[PDB]
């Protein structure tokens, strides 16, 4: 027997259905198993029209103690309140503080060898495609790393809100090491 | 052949069948289990304003708490008079903790499950149906009332018969106690 | 060959021997293993002489969620602060808010059928024995059961200080379940 | 089993990949072979008036002129601010013919390939990127410079800002030549 | 037959030796591995206030930051005028975060050792180190610098003189480098 | 046939001459018009990994080349090098000095009428500090003219980097 | 026997020796007398292959050395290099300049009281850019007198050419 | 049979016990057999108090005429007399008669990378723990050597007596040539 | 395989090779500015041995090279060397001679505009004489300023020292 092709058409035949128990919300998988991750929250400011909003990534105190500790991805969910009526667009890069999101700073990089989402609000219920990810497996991204990254926004249309929605960025990585024995 | 099976299964649940409205497909969540509905005719509720209902088991359930639970689905056949859209969920609870509209965006937005009922006019708005599992939570039928629904009516001030919603509950079949009460 | 004798006369002669890498702070193991656990910081206040202080149980909030969670056994190490002057008597049991640690009450009690630690400051380094550790595997403890019981403590001389000391309670307990796919 | 999975791979063509905002998928022209983009920020260009700009290969590729080239793939990424729709292509030139409006059309309208950009307001126009094939005609990487991209703006007057695009280029590997310069 | 070497090892570092005064044992955290001691004359420190210092690599190795570090002790040689009694450790640091009594407390006590030095009469005290690991941690060499030893007096005013500090460092051999420099 | 194997090697007593460390590697130059720096005032620039490279801070470096071709209106002399460091260190003469005369490398270029110049190559090794791009950053080439004020045209500055081939690329872009 | 078959080389720090590349090769020199070119002023020619080769421009050429025996009247001092382009472009000093310091090659040759004087020979090669023997005329050799007005006596320059060998010419002409 | 623990334990057993015969004096062993020794005398001088006293090392006229003889390590048991009231530090080091022995020189070396005895007398007996020797077998000791070395002390609180105190100072070393025919 | 064992080699005529006595040898540097000593006066430092090593006296050395990095400054052309000896021994200028003319080594240092300058480096053999650590303190470094009197700031020199790698150092100390 050949199963090479029945695992392809099956999860292909999935993937893309509007099934049970789900909002406008799509589909999420997992990425080097093996590997847990860990999700942060991110309610962005009232960013006017036509500007950009951003965060660098602040990894959080238990995980932060492990720098060297490889990610694979990194996926961006986001909830969005009833109140989102903007549209915007996002994504995330490398840095080095020393650069500011000027309006014209942001489109610079948005435009070329990378990826971004949109998030527009429909009438239609709710624009279904709602996270993005980023793999790390190949350009090689320690936990340390991370900071260096941070993801962005730029309101398109409305004058974004901060009640308007909240972000949730799930990273992929190594599991950290389990204690098996009580304290000091 | 059980990737064919499987891609047949798939198939099905995306078919218009002759037994529904619009109401999307819903498959249940275990065997030798039974359910129980619920009936939650909601309070006319403001535009912007929230409502809610705790999990309240009926009587003769309520008597078995030990039974476990492992998920609990949402219908809502809405009245041909519901007209308002609607954000609809539910969590474990703090009684305390209050539906005001802005604790509730909170949650809402957050690791969790919720579901969006919009009135269309062609037709009628399919998927009005969601599950929720807690096998791995673990959770007992007393756990239940720890539980509850809530609802957010975004447009019109949705009215107290725009719609009614059917709670049902996968757990334990109850002993069949063959012997007459009392 | 017979090992049933070697591992216990092994472990006999380590737990007591004062050597490499360590305080005046005793030794500690685990529990049923194949279990993780969970630690609790308790700064007590500034508690009178002759008074008690107590705290109940906290669950934190991403194990919180999974009462029914099996718990087999609870260590206390106590971290003291320089300015630990006192000496104090300490110990943890189950409840109904409903009872109030009446100094009285208290000792009631601390005496009878059940464990109780010592802390008294030595002017010869300090007191090794700083931590006690308490057995549910009976019992059957589940995590939300926790809530129940409180640890205590008795200012025996000195009117204990906040700043005197801090505990942490360590709590062996089934592994919570670990995801292994990017959220909604 | 070669029709199976000739079926799998179409499918996965045809289905929104967690990568891409609506830009459509993208798949490359050889193996043994790298390429290599380019960068296109059209200068304001008015409405019916067409931009063009000749294939200037770059100072460390310009000098293997010998290697040959097998496709060229045209992604244009897009600024929010691209409000116009405009068509784009690319051939051979003979630098007099000149990029008269009505000179374009002329080609555009025969034997050959062109793409179509328009703004539309449901997210955004999905294919942003199409491919040429020199295998064929046999081209060489100094024969790039003889085409040329081009570009109409068929209503706004379409602005500088409003898009860049990126030119890759299927052709040999370059020799590792290990051995630091001069 | 391992149980029985396990208690002659045992009881081994529990028997005064023919090589110390009072100072304890100190058995080595990995083999293929060098370590490079450090020297630290404390400032003379006030009773109640503390001192510290920052894992300021030396000139050869801070060379070669790509090494890891398994563990690193901390032997301390008092000189005869040492009288006060004192509380030693060491973390990972953030600059900013200062030295402040209240601060060294705070984590001084929590998930973490530590190892106080008291002048005692009968002779001195024994264990004069005390070791950490890194291996879990992961620690290069440069990552040394973000660490930092700290030192609290308790009792005296702790004099300069009072006593010298050796920071041993566990870590990957340096290569032979056999080739006389420049 | 190791032997046959190691045989590579080719070099002579001339201005025209270089190899290269580890096959499988590739290289990226880099350019660098100085500046019009003062005599006795030295002139450095960072290490700026160019756009496609800095993407895998990860890959590994195995040396570093800085071939410099000068114009012919080069005129002063001056001594040259590199070394990593923290921003926080500041080229004042002094503290120039103070490395130059170091265990660590060094080159002079002075221009005089002798039969031919100077190499104007010289070359580091990373293959044992262990230099990943990123790190590259953190290292910055210097410059020193002893005499006359050199000017931003009196020379230009190429610098080669042998490190790890760059993914394969496998397929077209986004 | 590959270690013996690769032993070939011989050379050592003077003004004569020189090898060359592949075997089976043959190669064809050039004559180029200069022009009295002015001091700063550049001079440059095309590379005009013979009229016996130059009718096989898709035959392969390896490196193309440059030798080039001055005249004892000689005197001023040069800098000297080649390579490929447009007629369009055009030696002004300034774009002279441009390319001298780039990161391909480059020889000075100065006449001065020291010894013995640089090099003649310089080369380059082909060997990877492919450059068929029609390829040449886009390539030209330039000058430029940094110092003295170099006389169109004051030198003359041959230019050697590695290719494969051409036509063996089997039977009588025409 | 396994013994390569039993010698382990039986000696360790040993030397930690208060056996029969002998005073509140230490053990102690041989090093490389198939070696002699040679013990020397070293009345102290009286030493001030905080003041160091110290001796350089001065083979005897039969053996110093054998240097290239290696030495393995080198004991110091040090007798004292009932009159020894005070308490001192002492070691031993090489040198280069150039440094002097400042109060403050001493402490400097005594600090570091190297061994140190400390002798107290208490009240209590005497301390036991008398002894202390040194290894020579690595940095490669010869006879010759031995000049170079160098005994020291420190009295830090009273001020020592020569009578306080007589150090023997014993020497393994490679047994020196036997004749076997009478002289000239 | 004996051919291929032996095969290490490589160096070419410029200010930048050095190879390495033996393997499973480890070296050690020194730090020696040194004084303003005058014009003919010589300045002379003895072997110093550093704190971890000078604790085996009794570890052999193979050789001992002395580079020396000299600060711009440097402007003194000078002589130096090194040998054994007693303290005895004083480094009159008259002595210095003596032994600068015996069958034994010296370097001379000086700056010149003419292309590059000398190497720095120089390199000593006690493979034979046999030298152990101790014995290090007996040899001493000198130099003698023929010209201007250098300055102590006109020149920083590092000497390598190539010998037995020092005990494994297997366990954690005191
Ligand atoms: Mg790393
Ligand atoms: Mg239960
Ligand atoms: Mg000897």
């Amino acid at each position: 027997a050949l199963t090479q092709q029945v695992n392809r058409l099956a999860n292909i035949a999935s993937s893309s259905a509007p099934s049970l128990q789900h909002p406008t919300f799509i589909a999420s998988k997992k990425c080097r198993a093996g590997y847990t991750y860990t999700s942060l929250d991110v309610r962005p400011t009232r960013t006017e029209k036509d500007k950009s909003f951003g965060q660098r990534l602040i990894i959080p105190v238990p995980v932060s103690e492990y720098p060297k500790k490889k990610v694979s991805c990194v996926q961006v969910r986001l909830n969005p309140s009833p109140k989102f009526n903007s549209t915007i667009w996002v994504s995330l890069r490398r840095l080095d503080e020393t650069t500011l999101l000027t309006s014209e700073n942001v489109f610079k990089l948005f435009t070329d060898g990378l990826a971004v989402l949109i998030y527009q609000h429909v009438p239609t219920g709710i624009q279904p495609n709602n996270k993005i990810t980023f793999d790390m497996s190949n350009v090689g991204a320690e936990i340390g790393d991370m900071g260096k990254y941070a993801l962005i926004v730029y309101s398109k249309d409305d004058v974004l809100e901060a009640d308007e929605m909240v972000i949730h960025i799930d990273i992929e990585h190594q599991r950290i090491p389990s204690a098996s024995t009580l304290p000091v």
